[PDB]
């Protein structure tokens, strides 16, 4: 079986992308944030504190005849952004783009963070990291991908984010129609449960490529590109006016300024993010400072290949036994 669904950004800066998902019987469609750096399927619901639901579509486990309590089961997550979600757990049929997974663990929030509450467009998250990270206790659960896998034609899913536009999530197959040239597969370390890979270097605009191993995760759940202090300085050094700021907490640039492109190496191949991808617009409305898309990783612990970077390539998450990450130009 395969499934394809349309992902659409939720705002003009493509701060995140949202995918329609059918949960329940009959079907309740929620828009979830597909998160390849998290292992939890969670959604706003019928139990969620009514002080923390503001415009989101809710999943009503009451109205699904396929829905049952996982009695005793419970979840809690912390995100890198400082996001916090928690509640009870149910088992339900979940369909994504016609790929139906029966008996999927759907994590019903009782409690959600400010961050999620101030976010009207997103109805929950669908984790597509490795199952080791799934939060649910006392009996830990598998992801939707983990559930789909053997049912799939191929144990893979592709990610094809658009820049100011829809893109696509495909499960079970590779559209040879969606990229240009060759896909370069690179080795994945599963050990921390991430889609965890090592980049072969970087170039700043038309400058000379530096060969240097940047260990990082592909995470479609992270908006920007997070890279070592060193790498980040070399980039912003090329934009007049760019400064790192105490108060704003990150690199900014005069919005009148011009972003050189950024190039990252996947093996022998190279991926250009156009400079336009790294403009995240003014820090506050009216401001002539604009916020950059490539930020230091120094304060997080890990380099994140976020949307900024992934949305410049056609990515393939090979969920094989010997998991492999594929990148191609599009
Ligand atoms: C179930 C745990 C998952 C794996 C959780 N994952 C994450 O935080 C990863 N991304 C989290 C999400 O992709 C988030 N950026 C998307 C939005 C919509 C919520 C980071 C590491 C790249 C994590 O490691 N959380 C850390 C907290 C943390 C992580 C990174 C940096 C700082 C602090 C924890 O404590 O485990 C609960």
């Amino acid at each position: 079986s395969t499934g394809s669904a349309t992902t659409t950004p939720i705002d003009s800066l493509d701060d995140a992308y949202i995918t329609p998902v059918q949960i329940g019987t009959p079907a309740q469609t929620l828009n979830l944030d597909f998160d390849t750096g998290s292992s939890d399927l969670w959604v706003f619901s019928s139990e969620t504190t009514a002080s923390e639901v503001d415009g989101q579509t809710i999943y009503t486990p009451s109205k699904s005849t396929t829905a049952k309590l996982l009695s005793g089961a419970t979840w809690s997550i912390s995100y890198g952004d400082g996001s916090s979600s928690s509640g009870d757990v149910y088992t339900d049929t979940v369909s994504v783009g016609g790929l139906t997974v029966t008996g999927q663990a759907v994590e019903s929030a009782k409690k959600v963070s400010s961050s999620f509450t101030e976010d009207s467009t997103i109805d929950g998250l669908l984790g597509l990291a490795f199952s080791t990270l799934n939060t649910v206790s006392p009996t830990q659960q598998k992801t939707f991908f983990d559930n789909a896998k053997a049912s799939l034609d191929s144990p893979v899913f592709t990610a094809d984010l658009g820049y100011h536009a829809p893109g696509t999530y495909n499960f079970g197959f590779i559209d040879t129609t969606a990229y240009t040239g060759s896909i370069t597969y690179t080795a994945v370390s599963t050990k921390q449960g991430f889609w965890e890979w090592t980049s072969t270097g970087y170039a700043v605009g038309s400058g000379t490529f530096k060969s240097t191993s940047i260990d990082g995760i592909a995470d479609t759940g992270t908006t920007l590109l997070y890279l070592p202090a060193t790498v980040v300085s070399a980039y912003w050094a090329q934009v007049s006016g760019a400064k790192s700021s105490s108060s704003v907490g990150g690199y900014v640039f005069p919005c009148s300024a011009t972003l050189p492109s950024f190039t990252f190496g996947v093996g022998s191949a190279r991926i250009v993010i156009p400079g336009d991808y790294i403009d995240f617009g003014p820090i506050s409305t009216g401001s002539s400072s604009c916020f950059g898309g490539i930020q230091s990783s120094a304060g997080i612990g890990i380099n994140i290949f976020g949307d900024v970077a992934l949305k410049a390539a056609f990515v393939v998450f090979n969920g094989a036994t010997t998991p492999t990450l594929g990148f191609a130009s599009k």
